[PDB]
């Protein structure tokens, strides 16, 4: 939306999950800067209510600050200038059958705010438009059925007079989309599918391009058995990002379903790929797909972070991506020409590399190592030692971009799994999995589960990386005060240098954070504010009570320390300078 835009332009206030349409997370504002962050205290503070994971971050335009939670999706409205006070609450009624329906913990990925109107994406697959002042109803809408295993988790992107919103359910065999509905009426518009037929993928067979080359009538079904594409997979749980000069909505889609790869023959396209549609009509420019044939549920459905760098001396409108897979994709955004395709954890072994040599044949693809691979060992044997672990070197914790550096600041995992898949019958409601799984720390480093890493995109290297003991879920956000702040499992709020990267300030927030940092400016002076309370996928163990090592999927094994450091949670800490 144009108000979208105008909110974008006023640094004092927040409205996406992704700071900008281009995913940037940078934060004009400078007040906080590497040399008084020291002098860092928690301004005020806020329960939700709510316990289990805390994802996402806050909104605030103007002076009301507007708080989601975890399912049942509670939305607080504080205003600002009565200290704090909740001006609206909205507490939706959802069925708890959705809970055991949701594979990755009740986690809410936040709002986003565009023509006095608040957007709500539930956890039911309800997309809500709540009026900004008010939190009436203006309208509601489901976008999907939890009865055949479809939920949410993750927000909504407003693009002029449409809502562009996505699905989750991967784990569950559903066959996925990214759907579109307009800002005032609710009324759907468009829907991309990730897999089946052309007409409802919205792809022009001749002209939309991936790797430059036309990617031909039936792409999707030439890659999937029989009708295994409408349990396919693909859903669309990250965060989005767009591109005004170019009208291009930027994602990726998920796993490819099921997890056992040998009953889920062929390249499974378009699972595992970076989607360019356009956001009236909803049908994609271009395409790429990462990881053809998935075969260690390697969601593609991290952020895309628009850039405009100078590439090899000509400035060229750059997308760049940290994939589950453990790569680090830049792309150009207009055309797909993938850029730069380097690992940025060095522990990651499943593949070489990604072959991007233009005429090698497997061009485009990652050459998969045969050790490392789940369907070349087979089902019902375990492939000990894959690197990364199945939530990847970086699952949904966002990164940061700051234009003045040029680097890109990723909190990453450092976890790896073994892998054993086995056959499954597929039945709607129920999970769609074939694999029992453990994950564990990095064999060969300091022991940790976690590195808060910069990367230049343009080259495909680490130019330095802070390690963590646990996984760094929090989303990273960078400033103007040449500060990044992230957020770890065992509830520090860190704030580290944007070049040296040399820790400059470090709190104790009451439970382990997964939400993303944000910073806004009320009255003149800038606040930081971060949600917490642990969950997601690494902290599943302690927000479903899970005991077995297997369990959750083989995460909740693999931090079983995170519970002598924290443990459920439900509070915001909004951070400021004495001044
Ligand atoms: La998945």
């Amino acid at each position: 939306n144009e108000s979208v835009l105008k909110g974008v332009a006023n640094p004092a206030e927040q409205v996406l999950q992704t700071v900008d349409y281009a995913n940037t997370r940078y934060s004009k504002l400078d007040q906080i800067n590497a040399s008084n962050v020291k002098n860092l205290q928690v301004a005020w503070t806020f329960s939700t209510g709510v316990l289990r994971g805390h994802e996402g971050s806050p909104l605030v335009v103007g002076n009301i600050m507007y708080v989601h939670t975890p399912f049942p999706n509670i939305v607080y409205a504080l205003d600002l200038d009565q200290g704090a006070k909740i001006v609206w609450k909205y507490e939706p009624k959802q069925d708890p059958s959705v809970i055991p329906v949701m594979c990755c913990d009740t986690v809410n990925r936040g709002l986003a705010y565009a023509d006095g109107a608040i957007l709500l994406h539930q956890a039911d697959t309800t997309l809500v438009s709540l009026d900004a002042k008010s939190g009436k109803v203006n309208w509601s809408v489901k976008n999907g059925d939890p009865s055949k295993g479809e939920t949410n988790t993750a927000t909504v992107l407003p693009v002029k007079d449409k809502v562009i919103v996505g699905i989750s359910g991967g784990e569950f065999g559903v066959q996925c989309h990214v759907t579109a509905y307009d800002l005032k009426s609710g009324k759907k518009v468009w829907r991309g599918y990730s897999i089946g037929p052309d007409d409802q993928l919205i792809v022009d067979p001749e002209k939309t391009t991936s790797l430059g080359k036309p990617i031909g009538k039936d792409s999707s079904l030439k890659t999937w058995e029989g009708d295994q594409w409408k349990t396919g997979g693909g859903c669309t749980w990250g965060w989005f990002s767009y591109d005004p000069k170019l009208d291009l909505m930027y994602y990726g889609s998920g796993n490819p379903s099921t997890w056992n790869p040998k009953q889920r023959p062929g390249d499974n396209k378009w699972s595992m790929t970076i989607w360019a549609r356009n956001p009236d009509t909803g049908m994609a420019k271009w395409v790429y797909q990462m990881t053809p044939h998935d075969e260690w549920d390697f969601d593609g459905i991290n952020e895309m972070i628009l850039t405009d760098q100078k590439f090899d001396g000509k400035d060229r409108p750059l997308l760049t991506h940290f994939d589950r897979n453990g790569f680090g994709y830049t792309l150009d955004r207009a055309t797909g020409e993938v850029l730069v395709a380097e690992k940025f954890d060095p522990v990651v072994n499943w593949a070489t590399k990604v072959d991007l040599d233009k005429g090698s044949k497997t061009y485009g693809r990652p050459l998969v190592v045969s050790k490392y691979s789940t369907e070349q060992n087979g089902e019902d044997v375990n492939s000990k030692g894959i690197c990364p672990a199945a939530l990847g070197t970086k699952d949904q914790q966002p990164a940061a971009f700051s234009p003045k550096t040029g680097l890109f600041y990723v909190p990453t995992n450092h976890v790896c799994m073994d892998y054993e898949p086995f056959r499954v019958t597929y039945t709607p409601g129920q999970p769609y999995v074939g694999a029992t799984l453990s994950m564990y720390p990095a064999p060969g480093s300091h022991g940790g589960m976690g590195n808060f890493i910069a990367w230049d995109n343009l080259q495909g290297k680490i130019k330095w990386s802070n390690p963590e003991q646990f996984s760094a879920w929090g989303g990273a956000l960078a400033t103007a005060g040449d500060v990044v702040f992230y957020g770890t499992l065992e509830g520090f709020l860190k704030a580290v240098d944007s070049k040296t990267g040399k820790e400059l300030y470090k709190f104790k927030t009451p439970s382990g954070i997964i939400g993303n940092v944000m910073t806004y400016e009320h009255k003149g002076k800038q606040h930081v504010a971060v949600l917490s309370g642990v969950g997601g996928w690494a902290g599943i163990g302690l927000a479903a009570g899970l005991t077995d090592p297997n369990a959750g999927l083989g995460a909740v094994g693999g931090y079983a320390a995170l519970s002598s450091y924290t443990n459920l949670g439900g509070q915001l800490t909004v951070f400021s300078l004495p001044n």
